[PDB]
């Protein structure tokens, strides 16, 4: 890994990449211009002693007061440490990587007139896989969690380094760093911004992006399981319909399923009962999802391209405006619109799970056991299901709608962005619970279906569960099943089985 | 009005005025072959003997076995009449047109193997301006509603014509029609589809774009009215973010306000205070809600042309095959992201007309009036704002990610795609009293700026508002103006200042 | 009826009569007193040129003013005029008259400082049948809807009368009234209050409570048609529970059931399977709705007589003291919480429905008709009963948690009371079509059990509903027998069955 | 510490006690005769070869069958291994003692036939401060909960021991045990019960106690700070509205401010202007509140002592009963209660903190700093206290409106009270770090008010954060402060100045 940066040109793939491990980043030639420009035309504002709203003013009655250059360095720290006031757990160090390469990335299309050398310096803290302290709470859409991040560079606050908390001049020299000192602009450069926000919801992609793979492969095996037809899944169908989503997800279920397998070829007759929505409508839903997730990710690869902080320096007319980019409302609602998808791909998987408990329509045994009278089976695993899919109905109501006035009432609008992407990652959680016990059940189910295979893909599917969780004999510890079936789906274990160019980082 | 319909290619635009006012509808020759082709492989099907569910069988019991062509039409009525057990407060008729106008137009696609002379029923319903008695709630996303309207071509339930209610039969004689029998598959394909689903969502787009295009006029007269900057306006800055609802949202500010104005020019140094969130992160609140009721139309769009009955032949091989086109679930994710457009248009709104109230924030007397000892002005109507706005954060909980098993669980997972859309116009009157309010404030404040004129297209605004509410010169009765505002954005007042291209339907 | 007040004592069963029917009242000889002696603790303020906020003073700047008699006295009417700038639908006349009723008892308190001809104006237009104008949108928690309500006293605004809009000075006329002008402190003594908010809660609390009698009379027809157990319903249970609305629920199944019937007599072991929960755990579900209720409706009988005005008046120490009583916050969690016991008496009545259209579960055909393989019988039913139930989930999301700062900050938190008690007539008309169709299924269901018996008064259940919706037989309009089954329930028919003292206002 | 308990009488108080530290408890001698005599009807039904579900027979297709005595035993523990099938993170070693308590108090009431050594075994794992690992997911309202506690009874699973996990053998052995064997209906009477969702409801209880208690410390402070009145405490007010939460909370207020102080006899004329209500009307919300969480309280009192598995047995009659106890709807609502008491009680604070800010309403230094144009001061905690608020309003969506049919339709309505509990454990954070931030800032603000004194309890209470945060001179990093004074809330500091009598377990 060497990635050669071309500010404001992250791919949602190069996103993932950057989430999932570490990173090696240097600034392409082609961004030095612009950058320096920026640096260059605060500084002949200074020079020239003209006054200029957030780059050498001072604030609340100052405003418009050309605030001294001796004392105008010593405001970039004490906007810093007045705005870290972050609260609850810290960031995991994925987390405090992807808002660190986007504040550099941001920073560097060269519109925001902080120093080159203080941007190197982000990317030597993270060549050197050093990350600072933030704490999760705080930003209503990202002062608290920028501030925490950039109270490293200042030397004060802390950092994560190799699994360790060092103090801010350690973690400093692990990069080859030592404390700096801010100049006009670079405060408000480094603490305005969107990253944090658009991070937070950027992980809750990915992860819903996670669980719409395991889904469809899930849903194969469930399809597989109880005898289910493939018809649904025709193009015909899907293409009379036009909706594009619904379309690629239905072309997924043909990839994995394939025209027939040896289970389906035993039953001469399928047509006989109709599938119940649950498999039968798993295009429409999962295409729904897609959809959903397909329109946060344009709206969140954008912003994490987008210049976000303020005012915004245009060197090449001179100008410095005050705008309101840092405003998260876009990212907000991504987030919602990815709570939706994440809610509604874990209600259609707890009800195929659902289905293999019924008798009256799975075609197998009564909760997946042999032997019924005194054994239970999955009959709770179901319970824990329906615990966890119910949980999203709540957990996917809307931040984006919420706001309260702060800052005097002149911030009087705000994002609620920060709460809308970190609440997806329980959501995640509660559906990747859920998918684990339907992939234990389809398992549990093809596996009464004696000497019989599904497809290709999908006995890999089958392959890989049973590799760590053997078949449900007669009852035992149920518990330890599905936490290694969730840690593998949350190792990516199904991931690659869904066909290519289908979701938006994959 | 003439409508030369080619089925499956209704634009948005095209949606809106059918929602709008009466229309006169025809098929194009181009539909017919696939239509009839249709009827065809449904009478080749029956001639030779051969079964195929939902086609000529029965249900429940008999569900593979070929009922006799006797009882085979007496089926189609037990549907209908079974079927329309919907409840609630009827739908008012333009509501049923665009509905009736969905069916035909899914029908004519040729996919569901209806008579060409039931779908011209329907169209003479609609040419005549008779339109079927439809209850408010019963679907889970439309079985209740097309069965409903459905009951009109068989002679029974009741329509509404001149605005009174005729029975079945004279209604059916105003159209110069008489009773229908129904066919194999008829009653299916008018009872299954996502039309009620969809119509409802598309009242909710279209409120909701009306509402967008009110809120930059609104807004740009706030703007105006506490000598706000153009500034947060810029090109440059949308375009340094990317987001390109956000950037046609601040082109169109800059469209009706422009450069400049007699107001605006008459504050020597604007530059002097930073505006509030609330009108200098317009372009990015109100660019959030505009890339959510783009993405919503995307998908409201295409469902108003698909396929959305079951099963669907297709005559070209001679297969018929049993899908899931009629759950709704795209079209209740597309009415919960249109929510929170809805209600963030309003909330940005209500914040404007709070700080038109705060003499120090406004440049403004108190509430807007002169002699605020002893009147109270505008105070009472920011407090009607304020219960609108929150109105609208419970409103916007998404009903998409709920569903319960019907049918003794053969619909296992449903959309609620009806209530997610229905409750949007609630949202929608809700912010367009806020709108009212805003612009009666706006126009107020402007007036106090003794003699000084906004732009051109905002002193269009002024005056339209002038024409029928006077400036408040001393308390008085207030609902009077709040409702006579109400009403002129109802009837789309401020619609055509918008720039052209702009909305997905406009 | 004839109410002779004492004021500050109405009981919740006066306010259900009063919500319920017009009423004649008149002011008990005791409440004189001390109405006048706040009269003339004002008037000797007045008389000794004293300043007091909200009694002789101005607003904003003159705050602490002594605006002149000569017009202090306009200020009144400013008050009323400006503050009328509520919205939306007018409230029915009962829903007025509920209103008027507890301004009346408040200022009757003695504590406003209001003169008793105004309050004795108010009791004429109550006992003329004369109801103002009140829109139902406006009040944060409830100036507007009061003003609207006052106009009619000054001979502005609009009422009505036998069901038609008379002007306000006919309609005085009609009561045998002249326009009045009002005194110092009498404009906020009438626009200052928390009657809207608690009127609206109350009509809430009353639906709530039909819906449960009605609930247990639904609940005990549908134990009945499923043969299901009374062994659940035995008091030993709930003793060993203790929770008291449980204890008291169960008791009402017990005096419904009786110990057997004829129907019940005929299933020899009964034992042989579990009931499932949504009969089994009825008094255990039914039981929390009924606390919630019960502790509702001590909230909302105390709110009934409560002082909510201010400032207030204390005569007998002199003094005149500025507090919160309008603040409405104990009503709108009194709202919100009724949301959830309206919410989950529907869905554990959804939730029968589905049972009894289960043939594995009710011992019944499928979906109650005789020869299901060419009609269809109550399948639809059961999906409009779902709609309704799941609308409820999203409807009972919390208002009062929600809150925005109105008046320039200084009403800086709000109630949002009255979106709270006004969402809960929707519910209720929700769960009253989920009871409907459930009193229809149970009663089909015993139908087909041909020739028995259920107990004495779940047989009069079956006979009320009987007189007017006959049994399925096949096929036919299904949408009619729903309706009239609504429409007795919202007339009590089955209010009656349920033993005395269980619910707080009957 | 020695609890004698007498089951079904354990006190609040006492249940705050259990979950605040270790307990050693002993059953008291009354206990032992209901208990064994239990038994002695369960061996009686054994002996005489009698059916009875859940006593001696099995499950599924032989719930009439009397399974083997043989291997009816062997049934006991693939009941608890099958049912152990929770998720997600361990509860913490309180909880989990809450949980034994409650299920050792709810089957020593003697209703459910288990063995007097299987209690006596989970009173010598308390007794050892030996904890058995529960997951935090699972339950719908407590199988898999209790499951996972019983496993370390016959000798499976594993417990926490002086913060170590030991396998299950080992933590045995520290409490003096042998792995056990459990009997006929022991299986059921360890795993049917409302502990676990009760445990959680009580944690959230007391966390929204304690909230209580700290926000009448604050806000007194509050007003004191900003130099508000008394007034709006005043008895006579509170006395003429009725409420009794309202009364009680005023009386805590006038309790801690006295009839003044110092500080507030330095504003000669304090009536001067109005507070507002985020001061004014704090017994009014903070009464609503307190209402809210004495409704929660009772049911969640008699929660804790109610016999909540099942199938009960009556050995005075020799009856054994199936109902529904295990149903924990009432602790789900009472938990959705407690999420409105927690969220206003926050909303109400950050509304505090923002007037402080606010030097139009403060009457000291923007954003509580001397030298505001170059120190940010509060600002950006403020900011941290907004977003922490609004979480709490999608956090406060009830969970106790959702249902999902679980075990093949048999657990057709299920209360999801888990889930309504645990959510109050992080609103409960939300509130606390808002509170945290209002105590330093009235801190803040009254330092600023040079040498003045508030009232004797307000001193303690500025003592307790000031031994552990400075005044704020000039801008430092601010997370540490809050950090600091969040502890010290979660420890109790501000509890105990509360007067007595007044919250359900204090």
């Amino acid at each position: 890994t060497e990635l050669t940066l071309k500010p404001g040109t992250l791919t949602l793939a190069q996103l993932r990449a950057i989430h999932a491990a570490p990173v090696r980043l240097q600034l392409d030639a082609s961004a030095a211009p612009a950058i320096d420009a920026s640096v260059a035309c605060v500084e002949q504002i200074i020079a020239e002693d003209r006054t200029a709203y957030g780059i050498n003013t001072g604030f609340g009655l100052l405003a418009s007061t050309r605030i001294a250059s001796h004392d105008l360095e010593n405001l970039q720290r004490s906007l810093v440490l007045s705005h870290a006031a972050g609260i609850g757990a810290p960031l995991d160090d994925d987390l405090v990587r992807l808002i660190m390469v986007l504040k550099i990335n941001s920073l560097s299309r060269g519109f925001s007139g902080i120093r080159r050398k203080v941007i190197d310096a982000l990317i030597a803290l993270v060549n050197a896989e050093v990350y600072p302290h933030i704490p999760l709470k705080g930003s209503v859409g990202d002062l608290a969690p920028l501030a925490h991040m950039s109270l490293v560079l200042l030397g004060e606050g802390k950092a994560r380094y190799k699994g360790q908390w060092l103090s801010a001049t350690e973690a400093l020299a692990v990069a080859g760093l030592e404390p700096l000192t801010l100049a006009a602009k670079e405060g408000l450069a480094l603490l305005n911004g969107t990253q944090a926000s658009t991070a937070y919801a950027l992980r809750g992609l990915f992860y819903a992006e996670d669980l719409y793979a395991a889904a469809i492969a899930c849903g194969g095996l469930s399809v597989e399981a109880v005898l289910g037809s493939r018809s649904p899944f025709d193009a015909r169908i899907h293409e009379a319909r036009g909706q594009r989503g619904q379309i690629d997800t239905a072309a997924c279920f043909r990839d994995l399923l394939g025209d027939s397998s040896e289970v389906s070829l035993s039953h001469k007759n399928a047509d006989k009962v109709q599938d119940p929505y649950s498999l039968r409508c798993q295009p429409q839903v999962m295409g729904a999802c897609l959809t959903q997730l397909r329109q946060a990710a344009e709206v969140l690869g954008i912003e994490a391209n987008a210049v976000s902080d303020n005012p915004l320096v245009f060197a090449a007319e001179g100008d410095v405006i005050s705008g309101g980019n840092f405003h998260a409302e876009p990212v907000a609602m991504a987030a919602d619109n990815l709570a939706l998808a994440i809610a509604e791909i874990g209600s259609l998987s707890e009800r195929r799970i659902s289905l293999m408990m019924d008798k009256h329509m799975s075609q197998l045994p009564p909760f997946l056991v042999e032997n019924g009278g005194v054994n239970s089976g999955f009959m709770i695993a179901q319970v824990t299901a329906a615990a966890l899919a119910s949980e999203n109905k709540a957990l996917s109501h809307p931040h984006s709608v919420d706001s309260l006035p702060t800052s005097a009432n002149q911030e009087d609008h705000v994002s609620m962005a920060p709460a809308a992407g970190k609440r997806l990652w329980e959501m995640a959680e509660n559906t990747r619970g859920v998918l684990a016990i339907e992939w234990l059940g389809a398992c549990q189910g093809l596996d009464l279906r004696k000497g019989l295979k599904t497809s290709a893909k999908l006995e890999k599917a089958r392959q890989a569960l049973r590799s760590e969780v053997a078949h449900y004999d007669r009852d035992r510890f149920f518990a330890p099943d599905i936490e290694k079936a969730v840690e593998l789906l949350a190792k990516g274990s199904l991931t690659g089985l869904l066909p290519a160019g289908v979701l938006p980082s994959l």
